[PDB]
């Protein structure tokens, strides 16, 4: 079996990207952000304090017929930016672009925290990440693409996702017309359930390779691109007038600013970021400060590729015996 479904930028700044899941029997159609670096499939309910559901689409499984409570199991989870959620679990037949896992488990929220109230546009996440970090208790469960896997042609899944624009999940095959040139793969550690790698080096603009490991996620569900505070540095450094700004959070840079380019390097292959995508826009309102899109990972604990990165590339996530991810221009 193969899926195949649009994802679609949440606002103009490409923020995080929906990609819509049917959900039981009539199916119900939520829209879920897609999240390799998590591994719980979890939506807003019926069971959701009504207080902190504010636009967003519910899931009620007392109308799906295929719905089952799965008895005593309860998850809550605690994501890098601060966010969290709580609640029970149903299993329940999920279907994503036309494949189909009967038997998921679909973690209903009892408790939101404040900023997926204040974000009317995502319905809920779908993990991707390692069914290892699932915090289902007392019985872990296992990811859509875990359940999914043995039945699909290729043991695989694929991010395209779009700048400014719609892109696309795959699952199972790999649509050999939606990059450029070749698909270079590289060595994955699973050790703490991401997909974890190991990029070469990089380059700012036209300048020269820098050849040095860093060790970081491919992670969907995270907006920016975390990177070592030396390698950040060097980036702005190329940007008048830009500066780490300690009251907004991280580097801002002047709106009238034309940014360079970030590459970096998946084995001797070169990834390429136009400098468009690391613009995130005003701080606030109406402000002529601008907020960037490369942002040191130091005090995160780890470096991570997120969407900025991975909109630039065909992304690969390998899901063979031993893991690999893949990465193409296009």
């Amino acid at each position: 079996s193969t899926g195949s479904a649009t994802t679609t930028p949440i606002d103009s700044l490409d923020d995080a990207y929906i990609t819509p899941v049917q959900i039981g029997t009539p199916a119900q159609t939520l829209n879920l952000d897609f999240d390799t670096g998590s591994s719980d499939l979890w939506v807003f309910s019926s069971e959701t304090t009504a207080s902190e559901v504010d636009g967003q689409t519910i899931y009620t499984p007392s109308k799906s017929t295929t719905a089952k409570l799965l008895s005593g199991a309860t998850w809550s989870i605690s994501y890098g930016d601060g966010s969290s959620s709580s609640g029970d679990v149903y299993t329940d037949t999920v279907s994503v672009g036309g494949l189909t896992v009967t038997g998921q488990a679909v973690e209903s929220a009892k408790k939101v925290s404040s900023s997926f109230t204040e974000d009317s546009t995502i319905d809920g996440l779908l993990g991707l990440a390692f069914s290892t970090l699932n915090t289902v208790s007392p019985t872990q469960q296992k990811t859509f693409f875990d359940n999914a896997k043995a039945s699909l042609d290729s043991p695989v899944f694929t991010a395209d996702l779009g700048y400014h624009a719609p892109g696309t999940y795959n699952f199972g095959f790999i649509d050999t017309t939606a990059y450029t040139g070749s698909i270079t793969y590289t060595a994955v550690s699973t050790k703490q359930g991401f997909w974890e790698w190991t990029s070469t080096g990089y380059a700012v603009g036209s300048g020269t390779f820098k050849s040095t490991s860093i060790d970081g996620i491919a992670d969907t569900g995270t907006t920016l691109l975390y990177l070592p505070a030396t390698v950040v540095s060097a980036y702005w450094a190329q940007v008048s007038g830009a500066k780490s700004s300690s009251s907004v959070g991280g580097y801002v840079f002047p709106c009238s600013a034309t940014l360079p380019s970030f590459t970096f390097g998946v084995g001797s292959a070169r990834i390429v970021i136009p400098g468009d995508y690391i613009d995130f826009g005003p701080i606030s309102t109406g402000s002529s400060s601008c907020f960037g899109g490369i942002q040191s990972s130091a005090g995160i604990g780890i470096n991570i590729f997120g969407d900025v990165a991975l909109k630039a590339a065909f992304v690969v996530f390998n899901g063979a015996t031993t893991p690999t991810l893949g990465f193409a221009s296009k």
